[PDB]
């Protein structure tokens, strides 16, 4: 059972801007995805300081990067707070309209795409490199859900049936044919060292066999 929802017009307008505009500095998508993973870990960590039972769904706080040349997917995983169904449909949905509007205004007043983090909507930079993003998330107070969107103004949300997660969020990036450089090891390691060297959580790069 899959529910399809329409993007908010501002947020739909941003991903059409991101996918279609030529902008060679595509690598900032990883810095934004890891930063949101670092933000998710901060929330579950701070919450466990008063309620240690919140970490019962996974004590380890880390970030993994799983490139897959066969599936052409770059997968970013964290064990952070995750997201409820209200985060996908509703809650987190409404915390981007304001950030999206302010970002496109600045884009015509000098600013460029690499500043998308300063507006709290850095996730949509994933569509620089990805033609489709599937997101698997798990919050302590909700079931497991799969979020997915090829942009195009809509997204889907379904109750996930795959491997249980415990807690955290997995972001699967179905990469464009012209974006396979971000499945290379030495390319991933260079962006992580360049952009996310001061992240307070271990970023493990999984190597393919
Ligand atoms: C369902 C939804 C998702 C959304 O954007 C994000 C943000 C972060 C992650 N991990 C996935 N999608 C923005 C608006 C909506 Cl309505």
């Amino acid at each position: 059972e899959v529910e399809t929802f329409a993007f908010q017009a501002e947020i739909a307008q941003l991903m059409s801007l991101i996918i279609n505009t030529f902008y060679s500095n595509k690598e900032i998508f990883l810095r934004e995805l890891i930063s949101n993973s670092s933000d998710a870990l901060d929330k579950i960590r701070y919450e466990s300081l008063t309620d240690p039972s919140k970490l019962d769904s996974g004590k380890e706080l880390h970030i993994n990067l799983i490139p897959n040349k066969q599936d052409r997917t770059l997968t970013i995983v964290d064990t952070g707070i995750g997201m409820t169904k209200a985060d996908l449909i509703n809650n987190l949905g409404t915390i981007a309209k304001s950030g999206t509007k302010a970002f496109m205004e600045a884009l015509q007043a000098g600013a460029d795409i690499s500043m998308i983090g300063q507006f709290g909507v850095g996730f949509y930079s994933a569509y620089l490199v990805a033609e489709k993003v599937t997101v698997i998330t798990k919050h302590n107070d909700d079931e497991q859900y799969a979020w997915e969107s090829s942009a195009g103004g809509s997204f889907t949300v379904r109750t996930d049936t795959g491997e249980p997660m415990g807690r955290g969020t997995k972001v699967i990036l179905h990469l464009k044919e012209d974006q396979t450089e971000y499945l290379e090891e030495r390319r991933i390691k260079e962006i992580v060292k360049k952009h996310s060297q001061f992240i307070g959580y271990p970023i493990t790069l999984f190597v393919e066999k």
